[PDB]
């Protein structure tokens, strides 16, 4: 017959009870055998009638009382069941168990009334979520965020979560701590954000090689445009992943394209690593430079020229880089690097900050339109507060700098929040003019001479001219080279300066390529203090008039002088097929200097309002434009499928590593078909394409897994957050996903890789002393292949523990470790 025995779960399996690897949650729901609204009549539940576990079971009698008090005070009161503000206000943990259970049961009758009345379990679900916030232990605050609202947990071994155990999880094995013999050193930390991937696990190291091979043959393998294949990689968070994968990538690329011997093969398959840690340059040089080091001159440029106040001296442009350019007259000595003006987190770190100013640390509703309108408005002004000063001047330095592959930002050529390449920025004309000038003029040795604290003269001596004294070996020697004068003081006094152009440029006329005026810059010398053409003296000295200007384009001075010519000229050095050093992959020389990278995306790039607006489609239309500007290499956005609730949909919140978009379901950039056509369009114009490869993290994995966690710092060592900490805690983290792409293409090309390139899976990795393992294919990511996750806003108190101290467990289909053990109220 009927009774309170029907609070029992219909059956004790996954069919009737919510569980994550057999373990119950207070957020979790279950199907009781029967429910009741009065206490007299009990109706046997159907498989449509589920109820939350927090109605029946609680962590402690304190929370049982607080659950009763909250619900009653939030419109679940009924004096016909002795439930009113007053009747439940005096109850505490010291109240009798036999008493509280009567009140909790009487409340459970009143909740069943609301479910019928409201005709759903939606307000109940809403009220449970709101109650959990009031209880500090069940709340999302229990996982201990730091003062900045950030943090991370590490996945550790445990008897309860033995499936999620790992022999590896070698954390912060980065740069020069690959061996783990300087954990406290200059290595770079493991955790950034999202679910951190364990790149120390040999199976994951094999999956990375599979993933690289897929991208290097994307067009052919997917049956799209067969020339739609990536030639290299932009390596995301290279300083925050086991450096074994940087070695293994270098091995694969050398095996496939034979780059070690031939600089031409090397340069045609360009790879560059995100991370400016000086230890990275040291590490890469020692290995023979498998990838290009990220230079920090972009930070120097923003400090010297970029700021409104507090501008660092002009001499920092000489020394504030991995390469010293006081008198750089040598080749194959400088660290092979890739530099820029606009840092890759710069726009984000400015726009974010402009939000928390407008709305002070308030809930993040998308008023980024406001922040961007403020940015665009500020950008046009002379007296800027937010946007960079001297943007043209910063690029003039970058594009004239020897021993670097310069990288242009899409957002500096175009308004990056407008539809892709619809609106040019005010700095388009300036930067594009300097870009074309680079291909024609910029070559030979470099000398950056300080004329004052605020003024500098960066001179290039032209192709086949080693230094100031050189005659000139090449036939373009005489009619190539450049002088880039940059003042960072807008109240600098009018004065005449002397610039040593070199012995090869004695009694030679020089065109006024670019000069400053009251309004901005002039390309025909109109408005400037210097005429269209000046001639050098007998010793090759140029007399230039300079003064301090203050306009939207220049806060100081900018002047560029190139030799007078009759013809189109191209000072690109062709790479040899026999290297000076056979130990090296990449060498900082005229051949590598001839290259120029282009970041083809912004984070704040908008969703396309049609197929024509797809970035891939527009890139394919303007392949020859990029070629005209002198762009050789194309850094393409991470083209992977994204977390639907990601802020930007930028590509770094990767949900499927092999799904690059379909005709019906494209990314923000477009479909895989369009990507392949975009890559082929660039290839057609003699350009190469590098893919943004995100081996560090994955974000938005929909499958939850019961994992054991410890609150750790961003290196993976346990940390104490304002006195509090926790280790060996149950955590229902989102660990499991990958999509059909990881399922379909997961370790599917390892057979082919092992047949053609056996050395890949025999070569012992430094961090493990063990080769990558291709015997297991990763078709679905889980905790076992992960170091940890950034705090997921869930809490550490959800795991249901019985009065005896043991976790509540179910012996489900796959869940079969220990014996079934449910709370008293659910059996
Ligand atoms: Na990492």
């Amino acid at each position: 017959g009927p009774g309170t025995w029907e609070n029992m779960a219909f059956a004790q399996d996954s069919s009737a009870i919510n569980n994550i690897n057999g373990y119950l949650s207070y957020t979790g729901w279950y199907r009781p055998y029967g429910t009741s609204q009065d206490g007299k009549t009990w109706y046997p539940t159907t498989v449509a009638d589920w109820r939350p576990i927090l109605m029946y079971v609680w962590p402690s009698k304190d929370v049982q009382v607080k659950f009763i008090q909250y619900f009653v005070n939030h419109g679940y009161e009924n004096s016909n069941y002795g439930l009113t503000a007053g009747s439940v206000k005096d109850l505490s943990e010291n109240t009798a168990s036999i008493n509280l259970n009567e009140v909790a049961q009487n409340l459970r009758y009143v909740i069943e009334q609301h479910i019928v009345a409201a005709k759903s379990t939606s307000q109940l679900a809403n009220d449970i979520n709101n109650f959990i916030t009031t209880i500090p232990e069940l709340s999302a605050s229990s996982e201990l965020p730091d003062e900045s609202g950030y943090g991370q947990v590490i996945f550790v071994n445990n008897d309860n979560t033995s499936y999620a155990d790992s022999k590896y999880r070698l954390m912060s094995r980065t740069i020069n701590n690959q061996t783990g013999n300087d954990n406290s050193g200059d290595n770079g930390y493991e955790f950034l954000t999202g679910i951190d991937i364990d790149n120390s696990n040999p199976v994951v190291q094999a999956e990375n090689l599979n993933w690289e091979y897929f991208l290097l043959n994307y067009g052919k393998l997917m049956g799209y445009n067969p020339d739609g294949n990536f030639d290299g990689f932009r390596i995301d968070a290279a300083d925050h992943i086991d450096a074994d994968v940087l070695d293994q990538m270098g091995q694969l690329m050398d095996d496939m394209y034979h780059m070690k011997g031939n600089p031409q093969n090397a340069n045609n398959h360009l790879s560059y690593n995100e991370g400016y840690r000086s230890s990275a340059a040291r590490m890469l040089n020692k290995k023979g430079n498998p990838q290009l080091y990220m230079d920090y001159v972009g930070s120097t440029l923003g400090n010297v020229l970029g700021r409104a106040n507090n501008r660092d001296t002009i001499s920092n442009l000489i020394t504030g880089s991995i390469v010293n350019r006081q008198n750089d007259v040598t080749e194959n000595e400088a660290t092979p690097n890739w530099s820029f003006v606009t840092n890759h987190d710069q726009r984000a770190n400015l726009i974010n900050g402009l939000i928390i100013k407008d709305h002070p640390g308030a809930y993040k509703a998308e008023y980024a339109n406001q922040a961007w309108q403020e940015f665009y408005a500020d950008q046009k002004k002379t007296d800027k507060q937010y946007a960079q000063y001297n943007v043209p001047a910063q690029y003039a330095i970058l594009l004239s700098n020897k021993d670097t592959v310069p990288q242009i930002y899409y957002g500096d050529l175009y308004n990056e929040t407008a539809q892709y390449m619809q609106e040019k920025s005010i700095y388009y004309d300036a930067i594009t003019t300097l870009m074309k000038a680079r291909k024609q003029f910029v070559s030979g040795g470099q000398t950056m001479t300080k004329l004052s604290d605020n003024l500098i003269a960066s001179v290039r001596y032209g192709k086949g001219v080693a230094n100031a004294n050189s005659e000139g070996t090449d036939s373009l020697s005489r009619t190539s080279g450049m002088a880039v004068i940059v003042g960072n003081n807008p109240q600098m006094a009018e004065q005449t300066i002397s610039i040593n152009m070199g012995r090869a440029h004695a009694n030679e006329q020089y065109r006024n390529l670019l000069d400053t005026t009251d309004n901005g810059l002039t390309y025909n010398a109109d408005g400037a203090e210097n005429p269209e053409t000046l001639t050098t003296d007998d010793n090759g000295i140029l007399k230039v008039t300079v003064k301090g200007y203050s306009n939207p384009y220049v806060s100081g001075y900018l002047g560029v002088w190139v030799p007078v010519v009759s013809v189109n000229q191209d000072v690109t050095t062709n790479a040899a097929t026999v290297s000076a050093d056979s130990n090296k992959i990449f060498e900082s020389n005229a051949a590598l200097d001839s290259h120029m990278i282009y970041q083809d995306f912004s984070l704040y790039q908008p969703e396309p309002i049609s197929t024509e607006n797809h970035a891939y489609n527009i890139i394919a239309q303007n392949a020859e434009l990029f070629n005209n500007l002198g762009i050789t290499d194309f850094w393409m956005a991470p083209p992977y499928t994204q977390y639907s609730e990601s802020r930007y949909n930028d590509g770094y919140s990767v949900t499927d590593r092999y799904n690059l978009g379909t005709n019906a379901n494209p990314t923000k950039y477009g479909s895989g078909e369009e990507l392949a056509n975009a890559i082929a369009a660039l290839h057609s114009a003699g350009l190469k394409a590098q893919v943004d490869i995100v081996m560090n993290q994955m974000i938005g994995l929909p499958g939850q897994e019961a994992v054991t966690v410890t609150r750790a710092d961003n290196r993976g060592m346990q940390t104490d957050v304002n006195g509090k900490t926790y280790a060996n805690q149950m955590y229902f983290a989102y660990t499991t996903g990958g999509g059909n792409g990881q399922e379909t293409y997961g370790g599917k090309y390892l057979s082919e890789l092992q047949s053609k390139y056996p050395d890949l899976f025999t070569t012992r990795a430094i961090s493990t002393g063990v080769a990558p393992d291709p015997t297991t294919h990763i078709t679905k990511w889980s905790a076992k292949y992960e170091n940890g996750t950034s705090l997921q806003n869930i809490g550490i108190g959800l795991a249901v523990k019985l009065p005896n101290g043991e976790y509540a467990y179910l012996r489900s289909s796959d869940n079969k470790s220990f014996n079934t053990l449910l709370p008293s109220e659910i059996s």
